[PDB]
């Protein structure tokens, strides 16, 4: 399609570079962050569906799903949440207080606190050097947001990915040194830690050779 290129907010780019380059160790935190946004995005659709039940028909199942793809060194975190339009993709992930968090870090804050600054999405750059956010809102076509921690991101109408009913997929392209997060044991372990009080089911997609 006709990919559109956009510029990142000065701060957001800073945060990303800070993270993608950090020598931090507890990198497994990205998972609780992403699952956190996933769960939030799932709340918003279930809330909206209270007055507008027909909103749940595009995908009557509320779930969070992690799918490892070893060949492509990719880890997808999917949720059947409310999804984002072309514009929402552009605002949410490239506009909207990331400055406060960076200040906290410069004071000695815990990277794992990023979530309390409402910017945990960018924690994905701890384990991935490239991300593809594929989203589908009831109010728009399926789109593909894409960033590489660089200063600019792209937005392209989705015509290459599976049709998700309604929701969002974070297609993380893991770094070579972080390929451990493709393994069922490693993934299962991390999720069973910081993710205990989630209302929605968390499905893990495994490929078992018969
Ligand atoms: O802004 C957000 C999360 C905050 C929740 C606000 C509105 C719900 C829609 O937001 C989303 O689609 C969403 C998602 O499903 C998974 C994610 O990992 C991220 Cl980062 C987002 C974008």
């Amino acid at each position: 399609m006709a990919s559109e290129t956009f510029e990142f907010q000065a701060e957001i780019t800073q945060l990303m570079s800070l993270i993608i380059n950090t020598v931090y160790s507890n990198k497994e935190i990205f998972l609780r962050e992403l699952i956190s946004n996933a769960s939030d995005a799932l709340d918003k659709i279930r809330y909206k569906s209270l007055s507008d039940p027909k909103q749940l028909e595009t995908e009557p199942d509320l779930f969070i799903r992690i799918t490892p793809k070893p060949e492509q060194k990719v880890l997808e975190i999917r949720d059947s949440g409310i999804g984002m339009t072309k514009a929402e993709l552009i605002n949410n992930l490239g506009t909207i207080g990331t400055k406060a968090f960076m200040e906290a870090l410069s004071a000695g804050a815990d990277v794992s606190m990023i979530g309390q600054f409402g910017v945990g999405f960018y924690s994905l750059f701890l384990v991935a050097d490239r991300v593809q956010v594929i989203s589908k809102s009831n109010d728009d076509e399926q789109y593909i947001w894409e960033s590489n921690a660089g200063g600019s991101f792209t937005v392209t109408l989705d015509e290459v990915n599976e049709r998700i009913g309604r929701g969002t997929i974070l297609r993380l392209f893991l770094k070579d040194d972080q390929l451990e997060y493709l393994e069922e044991k490693r993934i299962k372990e991390v999720i069973k830690r910081h993710s205990e009080f989630v209302a929605y089911p968390i499905q893990l997609v495994v490929t078992k050779e018969v």
